[PDB]
C-alpha cells in the first residue's frame, strides 16, 4: 500500500479525522506513530486557522504525525480533499518510526501534503512540532 503521513486536521482527535474512516472514500489503516526526519515549518495561517506544512525542508521543526496505509481510492479522495495541486501538493518525505540483530528499520518514506507557494510572511508565524486545533495557541480550526 501507499503510506500517507498526516500532521494536521486528519490526525486522530482532530476535526477532519472522520474522512479517513468514511468507507465511501476507500480505506485507511493506522500503521505507525511518526516524526519527520527533516524539519519543516508547520504553521497555522489564514482566516480558517488551517495547518500548512510549508515546503521548506531544513527549517522549522521536526513534525509529529501519524502514518496511514491507504488504498488508491483514499489517495485520490485525499488529493481532492486537500485541493491539490492548487493549494497543497502531494510530495514525499522520510519519517522516523516511533516505537534486535539485525535491528528493525526505523524510517519509512511517505506521501505528505505540503504547500510550495504561500505568503512569505507565513514562514515567520509560530512553528509547530505537533498540531492541535484545540492546542494552547487558541486558534481553533474554523471551516465555516
Amino acid at each position: 500500500m501507499a503510506l500517507v503521513f498526516v500532521y494536521g486536521t486528519l490526525k486522530r482527535g482532530q476535526p477532519n479525522h472522520r474522512v479517513l474512516r468514511d468507507g465511501a472514500h476507500g480505506s485507511a489503516a493506522f500503521r505507525a506513530r511518526g516524526r519527520t526526519l527533516e524539519p519543516y515549518p508547520l504553521v497555522i495561517a489564514g482566516e480558517h486557522n488551517i495547518p500548512w506544512l510549508l515546503h521548506l525542508p531544513g527549517s522549522g521543526r521536526l513534525v509529529e504525525g501519524e502514518v496511514y496505509a491507504v488504498d488508491e481510492r483514499m489517495l485520490r479522495f485525499l488529493d481532492d480533499f486537500e485541493s491539490c495541486p492548487a493549494l497543497y501538493q502531494r510530495t514525499v518525505l522520510r519519517v522516523q518510526l516511533l516505537e534486535e540483530e539485525p535491528p528493525a528499520p526505523t524510517a519509512v518514506q511517505c506521501f505528505v501534503y505540503s504547500r510550495a507557494t504561500f505568503p512569505p510572511e507565513w514562514a515567520q508565524l509560530p512553528h509547530h512540532d505537533s498540531y492541535d486545533s484545540e492546542g494552547p495557541h487558541g486558534l481553533r480550526y474554523n471551516p465555516r
